[PDB]
């Protein structure tokens, strides 16, 4: 029997996701790695408990997370049922479908067959009635976006997803998806792109403006560039009373354009450091220019 | 085994809720207080039985009613299943989500998350398939109304709420909510404002006109100003006495004086308190003189 | 174990219900009487089996049928489950809500509360997932039609009713209800008015035109004027003359009265009742002679006028 | 316990079904024959296993398939549950309602009563929550298309069909059905017409243009003309068989290849009474190209032998 | 919603059933007739409500009661569920298997097949988890008693019957049934013989002593001789008239005397009355107002039965 | 919907199974062959309907019947649910465990593991709460009989089998099994040995006396010697002539012979199509054999070395 920390909501900053009423924590936990059947459940248990104790109320999954595929969802579902029975309504749980999950022509992409069948498998694996957010995980150029949007819409209407999002869509396709979902009176909630100090396709392409103009939120995937977050950038971090990682997360969160950043963990202690990034979210024009200069150099 | 009074529909006055075909009793029972786990179930049982025996067919709950939060809904659900199995379809049951219910950022406000997760908790706690009326309990300035209205719409479409209402919304926001719900072919049924002799924001702001112009009903919350309507207060009590009424009765009769108010929400800690409040129906007429003197005493006492 | 007559679909005439694809039998069985807890179940059983054996595939109920109220539905549900498990998809089952069913302000009328709660009770009493036709049983002047039409719509969308109908609505209200149901992309299927030789409000008011112009079907309630078509001396004299006309046509009074309603494509079906199985055979023979001459029609009207 | 061939997706060609994202195998298995209670379940089992092992992911049923009616669905449901529990989401399963299924006025046609009741019976017989494609099996002149389309729409909304199709509708009726289904924000997925070398109403009537212009797919029913395209009239059939041989194909293979010659046909519906028949038909994919000359000579032999 | 009369337990006499702790009402309602699908449910409803309002807590069914067979149980199950939800644990419900119920060689008799399949059908029809009493309805000479007794035992062990009884078994077979049931640690609760003023095989055969000696109860079936003991050779008619006069001298109707006679001593646990309408029950319960008979009376009753050849 | 022949109980003879109250039909249908997944369900359906129409109320299965193993039980279960929902309680259904069913050391023999798990599989395959008779299908010399008897006992107590039997047990083991079951207050119901005109081990070994003395029934397996009873040739010809003199086919005489006295409760016939049943049940028309006839049958078997 497990009692969550009563102060869990005291430090975490929460941000409204676009124009919606849903507040995500500034740091969200992704289950991309470390939650498969190759990892011991006890490590996983400790991570989830700690995350929630730090006020991280958002846990981001996908059908194919593991390895093997589906195992993150299964393990999460088990821990949910053992430790979080009394807390599910305090959690925002996402899953996704779009990458290779199972073999053959219905196990990948953006068809209504794949998306609705996969959502059903995801719900079964996790032991849920609905996910809070269901995503199309990537663009499928061979499925009309009408079909994808309409599958997402069915997910909402049937009560299997409270809200929907998209991941790794260009600005043009994001804009079309906003429009198609509006034909069903569904606002696109959120976009999940890969975005970090070293990879600014999001700024450069104008995706952040498309998101803001449509009131869609943004949650940054691989905010630490998969480990890379040179010596000079670390010195700048130290001058701010931050580790490199903390500065990198603080940088994404410096302004209201990013809703949240997706961190990962293989053990509980790694989470504490990352949430401290909230202690210092301000950057001077000078600092920003010097950061850009070191990256260019 | 409990048999409800067969004359229960003989004395209560029922009023159409706005333009709708749903008739609320002129007095409705709110479970704001006295239905928590801090109160004995047997007292609670007597109150519900009596309420229904007097023709009060409407019972108004909210997720956070208790204490502790949710307990009113749990206790109501238990009494419903023991004493009202055969009578549920004679009852109008409401609940609501908007105030602090559970901790964290999804436990409060007007988001689709909170409202739909709360309606599910409420339905479970009460052992119901659906509520007759589901409310947004208050304005959330940080949630777009589109999201709130659309959560309410989902509740109706999925068969979890027969009708929907709002509580403590300004005339402007009420008007927008009527419009947004109309986009889903759902008429807003009812508005629940706090309204009593001492608190007329409802008249002054023009909310009653907005309601009437949109065919939305109105049910007064805290019609007795939380006890105050049980020097200027003494004078008002004297006016009540001249009418053959307690202060409480006059205060209820005043809200019901005209067709603008659909119902008033009374509470009770014991059965006998209900009979007195329903007598307010015996004298619902006020002269222009009486109304002017009531207002004058409120001015003079700075109430 | 009970095996329906394999020739059951060989004689009955079926008519498309307005512009819809649903065919009703020209005679349907109403459970208004004789199916309550005051009547023996075995008599009930024999009636239903016989009705279906004659090709009558439509059974028309209402929440308050009995007595006591609900009992027709309960009994029907029981007989459905014992004798008709394999035949339910060959039946059209209707129920209704609108008259006094249970006490208090939610037990009557046309509110969403009453209609949806009552459909649920009806489905539970009858042991069904859905009825084929759900009706608003009468006009409620105090409920906006928007609310009633929208309850009917919910019934269809939620899978509790395949189709919807109304009963005893004026031509104007019928027309509005068609329009409101069209806002939900639902066509009104059928109207059930009281209509027989002696009661032509339906013709006179222009309800039949409204129905035809909107492609809504029509099913005649009390087609035998509650017995009269089976009181002063002038009344009795005219009834005797009508009976003689029936005889000249090789028909009983009842048969002529049913044939008359069915003489043209304006009436989809007529609602017969029965307290015993043998009463059904005679009524379905009405189909043998559905033609009336201009002269015959004029003489019928004349005897009704004279009496 | 049965493990499907791991190379099953290596040889089969899949085609996008109209403008949709759903890819059907170029060859699909129809259960029109050989899956009734008159046929032994073991033969049936072998056929389904082999079909899937060859990459045929689409199995096409209808309420009345058997004999007796409903039995193909029952038998398929039983095999699905024994051999395909782990594979259902790799399958596209269709059924249909429109021909005579059960007696009386609700057991046939295009009414909402018939279609929704029949879909429920089909789902129960097959042990499924939903079919991937639900069809109206043919035109009913006496039911307004609004009613039919709206039943199909309910099927999708209620989660009993992922997609919907029609079978043996004229171009005009197909076009109207596309429009009516679009009022519910449902795109028509697919049209199933009877089409083969000897029966070209599809080409002649312009149905193929209607389909393409609306992004609807096409799956050819009776692609082998119920045997005639397998090994005066007889003289022309012999000459067509010789053309097949010159292409390194059996008659059957050429007949299937011909339907698949261009991107207009999404799939062809083959049948089988035993497993070995399937292998030959999928080899049709080895040669899908026809010259203008070849096409003209095929047509000529058909004209000369009056094979229309 | 239906509230049973709160005074229902004030007037009825209850008697311990043999040596057991189960008290049956002196008058029990049998559903042999008037509870079939050939009778209106509303009449049935009124009878049950009234019966219980009079303190009659025991309702005696059989698989084949109707007509048609099974319909009493079905109708009873419906009324139980509508009007007696809150009261089931205040009722003793019996059913039975032994006469022709369904066709073929398993639909009759005393075999384990028939009895256990029938009990399951009876429970399903009535919507019950268990009956309070399950009976073998009659002797089957072709089934060994070991088999019948063991089926009854299974019924108890499996929780489908609280207690078991037999109907219309001779004293010898009753005695063997007591012994066989004792091998399973089950006491035979009750015996249901046909017994009334005109049919005394029970007394004559010594069944009542076998019952008493084994602590088994006794409930009389057809206590009114199917109408004869209420309102044919001359001798018959004359004697029946004289018996009616004796009833009148006691301030009783014939029916009441007939019931009072069976209940005259502690040997008979209960008598099984029937009813086609609610008012018939009240009169029968008044029998309890006069249960005493003098030796002289008993002799004069016997004499009139002898003189009128009423056996 | 299928209505069984109402005269089904008019011709069949039923016999009490030993000292028990259970009456088996004189001919029972074994599902050893023709009910596997290799056979068409429609043929199977016809056979079961016809059997029951002829008053054959007993259907004898085993876990391994098919092929493939289990399929007879699955097919039977499906036909039971479609055509016999109303008739289950008019049927006696047996299954068995003892031969090779599934691989490994728990898939064969007489252990408690194998027997109880198999009964659970058989019940699941057939869609039943219980079988009427559960058999140990053969002797297992390596399981103590105490274990086997106790598994059978558990089957009865837990309500999964109404009665129990054994198949192909010697008289001495049969006797021990009667004793072991008696320790649980369970009477052995029935023994199923192979027995026919050509194979009399049952008589010779004294099994029929052991059965009778313990009140256990007997049901003959392979009563037609797997076809042979439909030098050697010369004797078979003479036996056929004797059959003809009796107005019987060879098969009929062979079945009539087994049934000639009260020693045999029933015989197990099989069918690949419905018409084969009618002939076999006619064997009941002539169940009497003179001493002379019996002596001549024995003589022809001796002369032809048909043992």
């Amino acid at each position: 029997v497990w009692l969550a920390n009563p102060e869990r909501y005291g430090q975490m900053q929460y941000r409204y996701c676009g124009k919606s009423g849903l507040r995500l924590p500034a740091l969200s936990l992704g289950l991309w790695h470390n939650f498969g059947h190759v990892n011991a459940l006890e490590s996983q248990r400790a991570i989830l408990r700690k995350a929630f104790d730090l006020g991280i109320t958002h846990f981001d999954l996908a059908n194919n997370y593991g390895p093997p595929p589906g195992s993150a969802e299964e393990n999460f579902g088990r821990l949910l049922r053992e430790d979080f029975a009394a807390y599910r309504d305090e959690l925002i749980i996402s899953t996704k479908a779009g990458y290779d999950m199972w073999p053959g022509p219905y196990g990948s992409g953006g068809s209504r067959k794949y998306l609705l069948a996969s959502l059903d498998q995801s719900l079964k694996r996790m032991g849920l009635e609905y996910v809070d957010i269901f995503y199309s995980h990537r663009v499928d150029e061979n499925t009309p976006m009408e079909e994808t949007a309409s599958a997402l819409a069915h997910a909402v209407q049937s009560g299997k997803a409270l809200y929907v999002g998209i991941s790794s869509y260009s600005p043009e396709r994001t804009q079309k998806m906003v429009e198609l979902l509006r034909e069903w009176k569904i606002p696109l909630l959120i976009h999940q792109p890969s975005y970090n100090l070293l990879n600014r396709w999001v700024d450069k392409s104008g995706l952040l403006d498309t998101l803001q103009n449509n009131g869609v939120g943004c949650i940054a995937f691989t905010p630490l560039a998969q480990g890379l977050l040179l010596r000079l950038l670390n010195e700048m971090a130290q001058q701010r009373g931050q580790s490199m990682a903390q500065m990198a997360l603080s940088w994404l969160l410096k302004d209201d354009r990013v809703t949240s950043v997706l961190i990962g963990a293989s053990r509980a202690e790694q989470l504490e450091e990352n949430v401290q990034a909230l202690n210092n979210l301000t950057f001077s024009t000078k600092e920003l220019a010097q950061i850009d200069q070191h990256i260019a150099d």
